[PDB]
């Protein structure tokens, strides 16, 4: 009968920003109940310390030493204008496209008889590119094609692809009341069409059309709690304007599409309690429709905590254990919350220390849906080598037999010019070609560089960097000396 699978992947949430992982100032009751009926992962990693490559890793089953997308690259900077009211907007939006000759996860599900849904941020390819959801195995899409467009929670348009409405490809749905008002300044909050509510409703309409004939695969890529720090001025926000006193404000960034706002500690806390509430409505709806015993639901985040649009990770991180933010190959930039729930399949109230990353999700779903020897089926014969880097963690997720272990995890990132490797207790961060070494068992906060005492380990972990990194012309890093 094949099981349904939902993956809820949010935007710029830290390892320590949820209650069940140890946040002290924000309520997350729906996700904490999910973990209490679920399995909570303690050593789970993003594909990258930043959005586009992390999402590419998940989609491709490849690490950033091999992947086509290894960073954020914009294709809208020199696009022509289009006017929505008095608002000058970009006529083509989005980021670098996925390689059309390497398979992604939505296309494997389609081959296996699933119907496919995706609600929120795409960030896999610009409008008109070789990689938009219509061409890469998505039946029903609604949200933001472009990472930069997602900066505004009250935008001029959102993107749609709907077989059901007989769209021939991606269109723009114009937000008719928003366009009457500026994009920046005092009058911006006169915009009434809030993106995260409108995108959550479309996801919920899709789900209510589902029944126990065809299996369904859903990607809920909601933008909370990414900047800007603007939302509805309702009860959720007011609870936190109460708890936090005094509070700070944000001056704004017109060039970054982050609007000025007051009570920034209140804004950020409200945005996480709002996302928790959405996840409450998903889990209830699955029970309401008799879907709960045959649906796997996973919650995670695309990278480490942020400091954009008035965010204050220092205040919210008071009791946290990990070093660093988004963009850093330090543990705080890559390690993320990961919760799984499947009544009577995934054991309830469990913690799981298995060392795993987003590039492991492709083989994990393949093993769950019955699709055997996926590499030989989907690998491209016209390539000199078609890399697949993942190991399935389906065994440990069902607490059964034969869990296999990585020799290493690997990450590289251009903006901070860093490389990260984890090999058991040992962790390497290369900065501008110089290796730093830490033991995570004696030093989780990565305070003591012990490269001096451990040269045999340093060379081994360089031997991994040399074997795993391939040329990519679009994104570059400095390798250490041989
Ligand atoms: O989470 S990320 O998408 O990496 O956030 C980044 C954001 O920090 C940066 O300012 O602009 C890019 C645009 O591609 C993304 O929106
Ligand atoms: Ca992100």
């Amino acid at each position: 009968t094949k099981p349904n699978i939902l993956f809820i992947l949010c935007d710029d949430m830290g390892y320590g920003d949820l209650g069940c992982y140890g946040q002290p100032f924000i309520r997350t009751p729906h996700l904490d109940a999910m973990a209490s009926e679920g399995m909570r992962f303690t050593q789970a990693y993003a594909g990258s310390p930043v959005s586009a490559p992390s999402r590419a890793s998940f989609m491709t089953g490849q690490h950033t030493g091999h992947c086509e997308v290894r960073g954020n690259k914009e294709y809208w900077t020199n696009a022509p204008t289009v006017m929505y009211g008095n608002n000058k907007e970009y006529a083509v939006v989005g980021q670098h496209p996925y390689d059309p000759d390497h398979v992604i996860l939505p296309e494997i599900m389609k081959e296996n008889g699933y119907t496919t849904g995706m609600f929120g941020k795409w960030a896999g390819g610009y409008e008109g590119s070789c990689s938009t959801p219509d061409k890469r195995g998505i039946d029903e899409y609604f949200g933001y094609i472009c990472q930069f467009q997602a900066h505004l929670y009250y935008p001029n348009f959102l993107n749609r692809y709907s077989k059901a409405l007989g769209d021939t490809g991606v269109v723009r749905v114009i937000m008719d009341e928003n366009i009457k008002y500026p994009m920046y300044g005092a009058d911006y909050q006169k915009r009434p069409q809030y993106s995260a509510d409108m995108i959550h409703q479309k996801a919920m309409e899709w789900l209510d059309e589902q029944d126990g004939k065809q299996p369904f695969f859903g990607v809920l890529t909601y933008t909370l709690p990414h900047a800007e720090l603007v939302q509805p001025e309702d009860s959720i926000l007011n609870e936190y304007k109460e708890k936090f006193n005094p509070d700070k404000s944000y001056k704004g960034s017109e060039g970054s599409r982050y609007n000025a706002i007051t009570h920034v500690h209140a804004q950020f806390a409200g945005m996480i309690t709002r996302l928790d509430y959405y996840v409450g409505e998903v889990l209830k709806k699955l029970k309401e429709k008799g879907l709960d015993e045959n649906t796997l639901v996973i919650f995670s985040s695309d990278n480490g905590p942020h400091e954009e649009g008035g965010a204050d990770p220092t205040f919210f991180g008071r009791d946290g254990k990990l070093r660093g933010l988004k963009r850093q190959c330090y543990e705080g930039g890559i390690r993320i919350p990961f919760i799984a729930r499947w009544p009577g399949r995934v054991p309830a109230g469990t913690v799981n220390d298995h060392i795993c990353a987003f590039y492991d999700l492709m083989p994990t779903f393949c093993e769950i849906i019955g699709e055997k020897n996926y590499v030989k089926k989907y690998a491209n014969k016209d390539k000199e080598v078609d890399y697949f880097d993942g190991i399935s963690f389906a065994p440990t997720l069902l607490g059964k037999k034969k869990q296999k272990e990585h020799d290493f995890l690997y990450w590289e990132f251009n903006e901070t010019n860093q490389i990260g490797v984890r090999m058991g207790d040992w962790k390497m961060v290369v900065k501008k070609g110089i290796p730093f070494l830490y033991n995570l068992a004696t030093d989780i906060h990565e305070d003591n560089n012990v490269a001096d005492q451990h040269p045999e380990i340093v060379e081994k972990m360089k031997a991994v960097i040399f074997a795993q990194h391939t040329p990519n012309p679009h994104f570059s890093v400095t390798l250490p000396e041989k």
